[PDB]
């Protein structure tokens, strides 16, 4: 496969998760029937999300992984997906949510030839391939903010900081497109029990590198051997070269 | 002037503020216009709302108050008004930014009448009057949850918290209405720094109130007396009636 066909079928999977999701009003959402691992209740707007994305995912050479289904199949490619990140605020009307997707020629984050990110509450869509990142079509960059008094969205702040402003929109998938088209100047999970699973994580981080940001663990180590496992787990910090290496000394 | 007089006016001032800010695209919405008087340099954004709102609301027997152009009019009605409450994210396109609205029979908050809260990315409409709080023409009520376990809106965490889940969207305005609705289980600006401004606060404070929740200062104190036109930066602490006290206990 190329991005080429990761592109189309990411369209038609956003495109069904719209209309799973939507049609369903508030209280269809916030209802609970499954079962998350790690604690939760699987809502009624994840598994409706869950089962549009599948089917089209279960007709391609890949390998499909996620939070609740968790993985299964065969494909030469792997493809970390959320069908939707934000449920939470997709429950209650807030409009913050994605499906996220990541294509993968490996089992590991090093070799992803695609990112996609698309909000399901306003249509915008991210990507990035080879050839660039994107917003709604446009290509995209990272800003390039040199001082710590910046724009940051930050899980979770722990004490004073220097930052302009902090802001926590509940859906680090569209968060980390926040970063990748410059509207923040960083994004950083520090989180000490490590809650970010790779899922939400993968396509965020392949669509900031491509927009120019630099995207490492706490320690400033490269996410490339991070797995499209179930028990994968990241801490982030995220911001362009020059900024980077200051917010490692900051939360050191 | 009576409730349904001012659900009138509020309506015909958000559907032109709306229009006039939804064909901006974002790279015109971002641009300086020039400096403001107790502010930093205006944005497109801010003066295209501004004009609209101002040319409805002046043709009415009030005295309008703005972050931006002050006291205008002479009016004994006072309206608290910000045309754009959350510019940061509508010049990066993300949906969370509304028109703010509190009529009062004064020019202190406790002699309000009337509060409306438009959301201008999502056209949700949130207002409240002597019957009620309202989300789109439905009645709303604020959550009952009682334990520090709890959804929290907060401006900003600054040490370990207990909470489940911490979210800061960029629009307090907004962000009250949330808290409103039961969406979240409180509103917390705690910043020693205080910078949130009765223009963006009083109409949420109305709304929130009539819901059934609790809001004041950080030491319980009410928020009656404070002015439109005699302006101070605010802190607050919202939440329902059995929650509340234990936030207060909290924060110390």
């Amino acid at each position: 496969m190329d991005e080429r066909d990761a592109l189309r079928i990411s369209r038609e999977i956003a495109g069904e998760v719209r209309k799973a999701i939507a049609s369903m009003p508030l209280r269809e959402r916030v209802k609970d029937v499954g079962m998350g691992k790690d604690g939760t209740p699987t809502k009624a707007a994840d598994r409706v999300a869950e089962d549009a994305a599948l089917e089209i995912l279960r007709k391609e050479r890949v390998t499909v992984v996620t939070e609740e289904s968790g993985v299964l199949g065969e494909g030469d490619v792997f493809v970390a997906l959320d069908p939707l990140d934000g449920t939470f605020n997709a429950t209650r009307g807030i409009p913050v949510y994605s499906v996220s997707l990541c294509f993968s020629y490996s089992d590991k984050l090093k070799d992803a030839f695609f990112g996609y990110v698309y909000n399901l509450a306003t249509g915008d869509e991210y990507y990035a391939d080879s050839s660039g990142a994107y917003r709604n079509g446009e290509r995209i960059e990272v800003s390039d903010a040199e001082e710590l008094y910046c724009n940051a969205i930050i899980y979770y702040p722990d004490r004073k900081f220097p930052f302009k402003r902090m802001r926590i929109f509940g859906s680090a998938a569209t968060e980390l497109c926040f970063f990748a088209d410059g509207s923040f100047d960083c994004f950083l999970d520090i989180r000490p029990g490590k809650m970010l699973r790779i899922y939400d994580a993968a396509a965020g981080v392949f669509i900031a590198e491509k927009a120019g940001g630099k995207v490492t663990e706490l320690d400033g180590e490269s996410l490339g051997n991070k797995k499209f496992d179930m028990q994968e787990r990241l801490n982030i910090v995220a911001a362009n070269e020059k900024l980077h290496p200051k917010l490692l000394e900051l939360i050191k």
